[PDB]
């Protein structure tokens, strides 16, 4: 698939984790995503 690198603070640029939960947690959704730790 090539280098499809999802970074987790490693580059802190195009991150998937803690942003894909962040904007959703802002709305109010709990654990929709594996890495989404929203209450």
């Amino acid at each position: 698939h090539g280098e499809g690198t999802f970074t987790s603070d490693l580059s802190k640029q195009m991150e998937e984790e803690a942003v894909r939960c962040f904007i959703e947690c802002l709305k109010g959704i709990g654990h929709k995503y594996p890495f989404c730790h929203c209450r």
